[PDB]
């Protein structure tokens, strides 16, 4: 009952595709309390050249960790837009690396899963839910 701090995992499923995804304060503990703030909660997807991200409602927003660059594997959290984002390929700009943005945090990576999410479906249903 919050005797740890490097074992925050949450689930996104989507209505064709399914996959888990893990949590490090890295980030900071603060933020990381609103991602577990929106357990099940209703979202929709948007789709995008191997890239997905979606808004569930929830504003966090601090200037923090703000990371612009990830390993194909790892995945992170949009922080100019509160929207989360999923990572198996290209991005807003691919050229020669992956850019995911100008500011996101590595909310962690995905494990106990690799499944290719990135073939989701043009716009569909999105439920954020913690484990």
């Amino acid at each position: 009952m919050g005797e740890r701090g490097v074992e925050m995992r949450l689930r996104i499923r989507f209505e064709s595709a399914e996959c888990e995804v893990e949590l490090y304060e890295e980030w900071a503990p603060e933020t990381v309390r609103a991602i577990a703030d929106a357990l099940p909660i209703k979202s929709t997807a948007n789709r995008w050249g191997d890239e997905i991200y979606f808004t569930t409602q929830v504003a966090v927003e601090k200037e923090e960790n703000s990371k612009d660059v990830v390993e194909l594997g790892d995945v992170a959290y949009w922080i100019p837009g509160k929207a989360i984002c999923l990572f198996f390929g290209k991005t807003p700009i691919s050229d020669d690396k992956i850019r995911p943005a100008s500011a996101v945090n590595v909310i962690g990576r995905i494990v106990n899963s690799m499944e290719g999410l990135k073939g989701v479906a043009d716009g569909e249903s999105v439920v954020v839910e913690r484990a």
